[PDB]
């Protein structure tokens, strides 16, 4: 029932998911002048050499590239995190137009899209248990702007026609998520939530400062996906982002400068 459309979009979510109006909701506007450099933060450690991608799924809201997380193979640690977070899936949010699409904003600036690499804290044993904990997830957020193509994204763009509609999936092995990272790992971090229902307040957000560039042709292919299932009227999958939510009693910390 929840979605992005005219009648079931983010402004409606609170009726099924009252935590929508909670104290640590995401995304947020990153006010770069008020984020405080925190010299006690660590460099982030992104270890994806052993990543095992399995499958790509259109779930009717976005597409997820799913990983094998039954062993320590693709982990995020360091930075603001204690302990070890496994990679479980990544997905994107994007706009109908290049001027919008990202969920976090930077001094109110919207990017064309935003990548979310989702990881769960191994101390809780699995994803379903982790999301019930305030430190259960670490999401690495990366902005996309339109300019030169991102070679490491092409294998993703090229399988999308095979998962056009809701519920379709395709084998997606041997995908290396290192090809989606920018050069710098400088980041902002704050405590937040999943940006989709159930909107659980279980996420340490780590949002990279440096955006990656993707081509206009790459993002156009994202916008040919469908929210609807096969043999339903076409509703293009665009504008699947939640707008910035109030920061409330939170501090965003910078790893740099
Ligand atoms: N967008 S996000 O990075 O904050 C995110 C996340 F961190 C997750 F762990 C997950 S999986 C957690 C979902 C869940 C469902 C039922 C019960 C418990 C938990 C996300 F789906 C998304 N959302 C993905 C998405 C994007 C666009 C449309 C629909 C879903
Ligand atoms: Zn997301």
């Amino acid at each position: 029932h929840w979605g992005y459309g005219k009648h079931n979009g983010p402004e409606h979510w609170h009726k099924d998911f009252p935590i929508a109006k909670g104290e640590r909701q995401s995304p947020v506007d990153i006010d770069t002048h008020t984020a405080k450099y925190d010299p006690s933060l660590k460099p982030l450690s992104v270890s994806y050499d052993q990543a095992t991608s399995l499958r790509i799924l259109n779930n009717g809201h976005a597409f997820n590239v799913e990983f094998d997380d039954s062993q320590d193979k693709a982990v995020l640690k360091g930075g603001p995190l204690d302990g070890t977070y496994r990679l479980i899936q990544f997905h994107f949010h994007w706009g109908s137009l290049d001027g919008q699409g990202s969920e976090h904003t930077v001094d109110k600036k919207k990017y064309a899209a935003e990548l979310h690499l989702v990881h769960w804290n191994t101390k809780y044993g699995d994803f379903g248990k982790a999301v019930q904990q305030p430190d259960g997830l670490a999401v690495l957020g990366i902005f996309l702007k339109v300019g030169s193509a991102k070679p490491g994204l092409q294998k993703v763009v090229d399988v999308l026609d095979s998962i056009k509609t809701k519920g379709k999936s395709a084998d997606f092995t041997n995908f290396d998520p290192r090809g989606l990272l920018p050069e710098s790992l400088d980041y902002w971090t704050y405590p937040g939530s999943l940006t989709t229902p159930p909107l659980l307040e279980c996420v340490t957000w780590i949002v990279l400062k440096e955006p990656i560039s993707v081509s206009s042709e790459q993002v156009l292919k994202f916008r040919k996906l469908n929210f609807n299932g096969e043999g339903e009227p076409e509703e293009l999958m665009v504008d699947n982002w939640r707008p910035a939510q109030p920061l409330k009693n939170r501090q965003i910390k910078a790893s740099f400068k």
